[PDB]
């Protein structure tokens, strides 16, 4: 319940294959494949990211939600593409539990209060993805790639204030290093919002989501080492 396993999927020559360190390598692993294991190995919760949809507002990739649905009885995190409010209920349609979004939220705010108004605040993520620049934290939208020149503490309290249910929160440095979460940035955030927080970015051992929980996360979220060693999905899983 506390675990997430982030997926990040891609089309590859008319294959769904699944990739890791911050989408530069692919596994070389069928989403077929991973979803069955993942859920089998004790997951929580799938964020399935679809990562071809990430910044283009075009809409969620239900043919890829639509593709997972059937495989897994876990809740499905829709991610990647979210512009405007019909493209939250084709997720729904298509068999999403919930529906996350950055780039677009961070465009037009009140984008999320349509959301949580209608889908509740509960099924809506807002996922933030953040760095250090110049000795502040500060907000990105296309996976990290796109500056908005908005602080990570203002943002933080905007999306609770409209309506969001839980934040995933994303340190952009840490994706794939699995060198362990930005415990700082959690820490950071934590006092800014009554929010369920996800630490999202750096997991390597069991140690590290232990240092999360600590530093103010409510769940876990893991790609790379998850895929490097699946067992860690259960160990984390049988503890909380
Ligand atoms: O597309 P996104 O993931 O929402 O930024
Ligand atoms: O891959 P990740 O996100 O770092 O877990």
């Amino acid at each position: 319940q506390r675990v997430v396993v982030a997926i990040v999927a891609k089309r590859v020559d008319g294959e769904f294959m699944v990739f890791t360190h911050s989408g530069k390598k692919n596994t070389g692993i069928l989403l077929r494949d991973w979803v069955v294991e993942v859920e089998k190995r004790g997951a929580g919760e799938i964020l399935l990211t679809s990562i071809d949809r990430v910044g283009t507002k075009s809409g969620y990739d239900t043919e890829m939600i639509r593709f997972v649905r059937p495989l897994t009885t876990l809740p499905i995190i829709a991610s990647g593409g979210a512009g405007k409010m019909e493209h939250f209920l084709e997720a729904f349609l298509a068999g999403a539990d919930k529906v996350s979004i950055n780039t677009a939220a961070v465009e037009n705010p009140s984008l999320i209060t349509q959301i949580a108004q209608t889908f509740g605040s509960q099924a809506v993520v807002v996922a933030i993805v953040a760095k250090r620049v110049d000795g502040e934290f500060m907000v990105f939208t296309h996976s990290g790639k796109k500056n908005t020149g908005i602080l990570l503490r203002d943002w933080v309290v905007e999306v609770e204030k409209r309506g969001a249910g839980e934040i995933l929160l994303t340190s952009i440095d840490r994706v794939g290093t699995k060198s362990g979460y930005d415990t700082e940035m959690i820490r950071f955030v934590r006092p800014l919002t009554t929010l369920p927080i996800i630490a999202s970015g750096g997991a390597g051992k069991m140690e590290h989501f232990l240092e999360a929980f600590l530093a103010g996360a409510d769940k876990v979220s893991i790609n790379t080492a998850a895929v490097e060693n699946p067992s860690l999905i259960t160990q984390i899983a049988q503890t909380f």
